[PDB]
């Protein structure tokens, strides 16, 4: 093993240079599936990597975790063994009204509510995502007649009152985040979501290029519920959406 | 007669609902002698303004006055008259080896070293530019083929300490600032500018879409003077992007 | 040029030490035109200079723009020229109920409510004005009979966030600033105006004497945006004492 | 079923109040083995739990994965279904000369060098550990005579920058955690893990009980090369202590 | 004398190595005459000291005054007389309801509302107290008898607006602390004072060892109001407690 | 006995409204031994106070203690008893090459070096002296004779680190006051004290007058520690000025 926590080598990647990421391992193996030569590479922790190709190019498929943390750590040690790409595809809640499920959400730049994030750069450094990356992710969304939106995320280390969440053991909200959410919409923040400000941050500041895309599962203002399935169609179609997307940055 | 600053009414503007904001009030004129129709509608303090038309749509140019503050004032008055779109041309310096003067610069976001833009987002909140405006900046600066370089700027307050000069009175630089190029470079920044940060930042966060395009005047690593024609054919050389530019987004 | 902006050289002061610093660039002249030998010397961009002899010694009249970034130039260069002692003057919004419009300010200090302080010094230093400018404004004041309020002065990066304007496009003000005027008010805080910090600031701590004086030409405890005839000789008092101080100062 | 992330229900927890929280979630089975009546409860994400008894109290084993972000969601959710004291048991790398391989590090408080914690109080509020629970594991520790350190620890989000390592693929820190290590040591600070800041912070500001101990597994001052039983020889004594130290607290 | 504002000299100290630490000169002497032959050694603005013996080995007590500022001096130069251990006696205001006058308070940490703490420390590094002073006291309040609550205390550099008291001459309290003292007790907070952050941080920072006990002489949710009992019974029961502490720290 | 530390009632002051803040009680005395009818009144803690007479006028001379935090309860309770200006007499150490030892500092504004001024205005708001209180001071200075020097001071919570010291017990210096001495230094700060911040913040942003003036007893750019003969003179000195310039604020 090369690196200390994703048990790859640099021989492992097969020559990779992009790599998709997702949140959840149980993913790992489905996005594989869509292109050539799936093989499964380790398993560690949370992070589950997997290796493909796509038009001739080999391409990784690599699990972050939750929170920037984890993040940091599968970036990092894939950016060691020669990803230079980075594309998210998540499931993410929309705090706006218009925003419907069934939706996709590219990203350009996010709120960095999170800390990871100052661990590459000052507060003053915009999370901001690569007009590659994120030119190929419009496009490939477009291509698949999506209805999306492109926009800035707020980048939550919490789950529960970075999001403004009050249904919880405590039932209160720190002082900073009280109303925040309110203040996010009113700005026009698009969705909440555990990982972008982190990948974006730390590679908007090293030299990656990085990306982001994801279905919308629920909505924090509506009131009807996910049909007879929630995940299942979107969660397939940013899918191949980020697939799609990687063709036009190989 | 509307706005306070601007001396402006709804009238002025014919419908327009875009406009170009250089930083010098010298360069309203030649912009928007670029485009059809000009005429001049007002000019108060820093604050000089022209009417033209693209493809038979009004189109506005008003300068902003060096800085965040003046470029609050001209940005939030031009949107009580309907303006919903802003392209930011201007000068920079690059810090980067490889962009020599004459290159032209957009911004997908910005580093933000200023003060206005806190007074419309926390810190948190990136200073993002537009997808559409900055897709059409980037096409545009490919139609007219100039050598072009997208990534983040460093938008400060000052030109001199907030930029590193030591070349002044004191000769000094505040801690916050010292060793800070070295950095921004070290973080692949691309340039300075004093702007962009507060652009940015007031129109994403109030639903208003806005781009930045710069042409590079100088490099502070090279050693070199304005050649001549530098700041001269590089300024007319970007001012033909962003209309070309504008044109895209009307 | 010996400057980068303000087009001027050492010469074009003729030995002057001290100048008085309007923020708009139209009322140089006005101001050189109550003393002695006015001459013009230059315009650029929001920098328009001219000279003129107060008790046979030259003094110096030049616009800074709105703001502290270009205030922030100004200053600079114009201290790299060999001025040593700054006098502000400009318009204010007045917070306190007794305080009429027409009234005199004399800034003793300011709340750092900008950005371009923080690139000469760290938030714990004081925006504080030099004791012999305040001095002699306060002392011109006296001998003129006009109305003087001296205190507090709060410096905005913005003139409708920062100083608390619901009356615009978005309408909404930013957590920092939402109920903070009463809170300056509260406090004994005078008037808003946008350069005073900076200038303060950056001269505190550079060796250079700086001090600071405007006209009031709106309550904000009434309205938001004035209806007030500006320019016959109502807020001239500003001016009067301004060179009278001057004249101190020489 | 009861909480969005563990797929737990209260009935699962049968009563538990006190809950070993491990990073890894390979651990928590060998944790669970040292305890009578062990059963598998639930693995999803990076959450997998198991429940176990002691004393003929019921006790809950859930890993929290890498970081305070997916820390948060554990611990929320454990308060949600009756856990009120939470013990963390890991891994981690001294910084402490007189610190080594092997040793028992047993945290008061710990360094917030995360973000979590701040969603739920305010960076002047203490990340400390309740007194029970320190000393339980203080005392656990006595007992099976391994060699304890008692102190303040560095509780950072990433694993490679703010923990100040260089030996990555940009090879650079941002300038807040240059030599930051040095300040730590300097401080008397113990080591570097990842989840303690998030943990203790939110536990101590919500009413919840939380302490923690872990094993050294590397020193960032030198070279015990991994002795590859190393790393389960510690582990063994810190998971018999944290289990020695629960059956005091149940 | 061997210090600047103490005026002692190691002598005085006779070998004693543990202070007991008071915020007023007076309840000096009340505490060493808790002990074995007290002698006065010395009193200079706030600071008063005297020796005494304990079991046996040499003693020091010291006033501090009030404020981390007075606080900082006390153990700065007392450490650099000898003293490794200092244990603080304080009075305090509670703030849960549940929290009786009389009551003994031990702190594990304080909130950081101070600013000498910050002379010492980050504000991210936590202001904990040792874990055998900690100890010392608990089980000193044991072997005394009294009703003792264990936690985080609110350590603020005032009296009156940081802990939210209205009833003073302006009658308004800064944003920062409007609405603050309601939130400590929802984060189970216990009580305010005046010195443990400066003391607790100053001392986990640079190798010394300290203990914070106080009494509450007042609750801020109850409207009866203790007579002399403040500084009667209430006191002296802290004052046997600390001393008790004191015996098992040598 | 109305206030809630001093042990004085409004009747006390005999009509006085006018106060002189020492930082040692043991001067109080000394103090109003230069006035008229001077009468002991209390000695609570670092809180000593008297009374005197001024040209038929009641004058308060009331010890604070070291520090914002003793300073700002010296403060608040007497201005609750109808004391409305405040007079700072202490001893500093200059950080200016050509302040000499028995030298007379007035502050203008200080640096904010403290956590008190927190507890009264944010950190952007200006420590400012007032205006009418600064004058008389340096016109008193004029009347004594005194090699005079009017500026911005440095106000620490602390005697040591917050004024780069190292002749400590740890011999090390936190990261923000690193070298932070020169820098002070080269802004033209001129001198180190530990009230003015926390006095001059809390009355100005709470409509009290308040003025500062302090005698140098040792250069710090020459030596750590006070000297020779010292206060003797130089405090007699300081002291005659405070006096005369209270003689003009009545
Ligand atoms: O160096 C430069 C050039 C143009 N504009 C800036 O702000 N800086
Ligand atoms: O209200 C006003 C008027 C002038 N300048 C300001 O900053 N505010
Ligand atoms: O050095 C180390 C070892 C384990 N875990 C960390 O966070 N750091
Ligand atoms: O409320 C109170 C009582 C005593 N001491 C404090 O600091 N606060
Ligand atoms: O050096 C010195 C002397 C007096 N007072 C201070 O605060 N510092």
């Amino acid at each position: 093993s090369d690196v200390f926590h994703l048990g790859l080598t640099k021989n492992d990647l097969q020559g990779a240079q992009l790599a998709i990421v997702p949140g959840d391992p149980e993913r790992v193996e489905k996005i594989a599936a869509l292109m050539d030569k799936p093989v499964k590479l380790a398993s560690h922790r949370e992070f589950t990597s997997w290796r493909a190709e796509l038009d001739g190019k080999a391409v990784i498929v690599c699990s972050t975790g939750i929170g920037g943390p984890s993040t940091s750590i599968a970036v990092e040690e894939l950016a060691q063994l020669g990803i230079r790409t980075f594309l998210r595809i998540g499931t993410t809640g929309a705090i706006q009204p218009h925003i419907n499920v069934g939706d996709v959400l590219v990203t350009t730049a996010s709120v960095r509510l999170d800390g990871a994030s100052l661990h590459f750069a000052p507060m003053e450094f915009p999370a901001v995502a690569d007009f590659a990356c994120t030119t190929a992710l419009v496009e490939a969304a477009k291509s698949i007649g999506a209805t999306t939106h492109v926009g800035v995320t707020a980048s939550s280390d919490t789950f529960y009152p970075g999001q403004e969440r009050y249904d919880t053991y405590s039932g209160r909200v720190v002082r900073r985040f009280k109303g925040s959410m309110e203040e996010w919409q009113a700005m026009g923040v698009m969705n909440y979501e555990m990982e972008s400000a982190t990948l974006l941050t730390m590679c908007a500041s090293q030299g990656l290029r990085a990306g982001m895309v994801a279905g919308v599962i629920v909505n924090r203002t509506q009131q009807e519920i996910p049909n007879a399935e929630t995940m299942k169609q979107t969660e397939s179609h940013a899918v191949k959406i980020v697939v799609e997307a990687a063709r036009r940055l190989l």
